[PDB]
């Protein structure tokens, strides 16, 4: 255990806290103002210039996936093996390239790029639902028999999605019905209720 | 036959860093190569998992996503790494190659003309960090992470090339990547494979800009 350093907000750390929740990790919140970041010096000390910042010990990280990767690599979700763990990035890669239009949208473009966004939707979700028909009917994981980082990050991908885009996998059954099956796990389920999360924004300029 | 196909455009591009790792690596590989008329027709764009290239084969192993073939060989080749701790120092190198990389597509694709001079007096604050990464570990005398060589230095080596054309002279700020770009070009196998016209006859981009 565990430091998060963040904005007030969802956004980059979400997925990365619905794992610690999910498995029952202990984490620090080190929450970090307006003012603060403003100020410059601890974003001049960030790697990247940017947060997420992640202590494992005496391990410091920075970039979101990172944090995700290590996570799935140090508690076993990163597929049962290589192969596996390949399909994982593969995931996840495809996770992290829709959330970065999503966070294109948000920061820069929302007012006057929202409509072709939804518009392109579809097509940008239908990779996963595929990806889920192609493993056990769907009725598992995003990869193999068992979760991994990719389904946290995933999982967060399409929630904020649903926000956004009401109604948006009403047309993909596997993704539908993944949401509500991964929602439900005791864990996750409490962290989802709880205020720490409600109570945060998705986003830091009050846009979702 | 090659256990590893490589699926692209006639271009450096997003594959250049996995071919100089496999080169480098001497492991074999076949090319496949995807034109623009065959792209434009679109029934391989539409069986493309996100629709687009490259895509990757290693046996009947099928990837897409450039940075997942990279951690793949990673993987297997043993390139990811002494450890766990490493293994993470080795992604967040290469996620903030990727960063980078991202911003110089969209310059070279979207907004070349407008974009450049900006670009270029941008530059030294983002090839800052990976100056600081070098003078971090062994002085900058050997790789980005650690003792051995990663997925992630073939990675960086291929973003700093590319960036020297776009930007000639942008490493004389960043005598620590200056070096390690000579030293890892240096390499016998890799030496040879940047010299050659399997390299060396593709462009960097696909629409003629550097
Ligand atoms: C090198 C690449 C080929 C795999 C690549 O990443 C890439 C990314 C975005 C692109 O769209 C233009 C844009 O809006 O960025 C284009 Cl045209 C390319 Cl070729
Ligand atoms: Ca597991
Ligand atoms: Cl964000």
């Amino acid at each position: 255990p565990y430091t998060v350093v963040y904005f007030p907000v969802r956004g980059r750390c979400a997925a990365l806290r619905m794992l610690l929740a999910d498995q029952g990790q202990s984490w620090k919140e080190e929450v970090v103002t307006v003012e603060t970041w403003q100020e410059g010096s601890l974003k001049a000390s960030c790697l990247y210039g940017q947060l997420p910042k992640f202590q494992d010990g005496d391990l410091t990280l920075y970039q979101s996936n990172t944090i995700l990767r290590h996570l799935g690599r140090t508690l076993g979700l990163y597929g049962k093996d290589q192969q596996e763990a390949a399909l994982v990035d593969m995931v996840n890669d495809g996770v992290e390239d829709l959330r970065c239009k999503y966070i294109s949208l948000i920061y820069t473009n929302y007012e006057a790029g929202k409509d072709d966004y939804v518009k392109a939707l579809p097509g940008q979700l239908k990779p996963f639902e595929t990806l889920l028909s192609q493993n056990q009917g769907g009725k598992t994981f995003i990869v193999g028999d068992q979760i991994s980082f990719a389904d946290y990050n995933l999982l967060d991908l399409l929630l904020i999605h649903e926000v956004l885009a009401p109604g948006c996998l009403d047309a993909f059954p596997l993704l539908s019905a993944y949401v509500g099956r991964l929602s439900a796990r005791p864990k996750l389920k409490a962290f989802l209720a709880s205020p720490e999360y409600v109570n945060l924004p998705i986003n830091g300029n009050g846009k979702q």
